[PDB]
């Protein structure tokens, strides 16, 4: 068909990088545009076509059962592969990413009515606090 | 007038590199502000302001008819002036972008709910799929 | 509790650059990545968790009175010491931060229901239109 109308969002991006250096864009630029996600609204009138392209930063996504262990390639992070799960411990969720980086896992509780998130990597921690929004 | 109260959505910003640069803003940081645009919002109560400035990634628009040639300078990108034509060729929409870099362009079609994008620049090529939101 | 459901916001981020860098995160990501904060929205029915985190930049607040002086130490920029003043030069409002920089500050004016937004640093000028919305 030669209809273009619609609102279309990105679904897969291969080789974004390789096409900007032939661009001659810095790598600092490169870097980041490698992270983002595009939606792209095009309004098509015959043989006119008016198009404007959204960018934004890529969101993190996951989705498990409690000790179902799972594959995850961390994407939008430092894309890696790694085999997760997730257990209770008490009423702290506790997940081990098991891979080439060393005491890799997060940890999530709720205090009050904060949700806490701990994120883990080789002897490095780090504290995130969530209200309910 | 000398009240500023209201949400004021950016409608240009020139030389926000420079200025950066005057103000010692490292390489990295000022190549990802230049590609935001910026709503400000102003509660002003006689001389007490609260201001909140929002950030968001810029955009690109671009306009075109079939078979009109244009000339087209391709911001948040490499920063290039082209002459753009965009033609059918059967059912895939084909963008020659005429410039310094040359087999610059890109293809665009229409398969289910998909759309695909070949973007092209030398010997690199890199492949985009979209979903029909 | 082990109820996670809800749409949780940022709150607080502590360590976040170290963490990044155990995972290898390139410089220039770790620059943008220090300026975003999280809203992550968890799905969770019994121990079936759907999650997305979804990453959004910190918006930049400033408050001032016209014509009392105040320090500030330029957070999302270049971190200097300043001695901020803001005062009214008929409906131009106008903003000098004294410091290392010279002839550093903004000026900001409403003609019509356009904002204008001058940023001077040294002989550097950067100018920002803004319309109501
Ligand atoms: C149909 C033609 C399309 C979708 C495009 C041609 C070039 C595009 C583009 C838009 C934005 C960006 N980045 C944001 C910073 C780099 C790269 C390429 S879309
Ligand atoms: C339940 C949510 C969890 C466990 C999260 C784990 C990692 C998250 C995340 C998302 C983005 C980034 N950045 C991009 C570079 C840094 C780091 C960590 S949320």
């Amino acid at each position: 068909t030669r209809d273009f109308n619609g609102t279309w969002e990105m679904e897969s991006n291969e080789n974004f990088e390789g096409y900007m250096k032939a661009l001659d864009i810095d790598f600092a630029t490169r870097k980041i545009a490698v992270r983002l996600t595009f939606t792209d609204v095009i309004d098509q009138d015959g043989d006119n076509f008016k198009t404007k392209a959204t960018s934004t930063f890529l969101n993190y996504d996951v989705d498990f059962t409690v000790g179902v262990e799972f594959d995850e390639y961390t994407k939008s992070l430092d894309n890696r592969h790694v085999k997760a799960l997730v257990t209770w411990e008490g009423d702290v969720l506790v997940c081990v990413q098991k891979g080439e980086k060393e005491n890799r896992g997060w940890k999530k509780w709720i205090e009050g009515d904060k949700l806490y998130l701990e994120l883990t990597c080789g002897d490095q921690v780090c504290r995130q606090v969530f209200k309910k929004k």
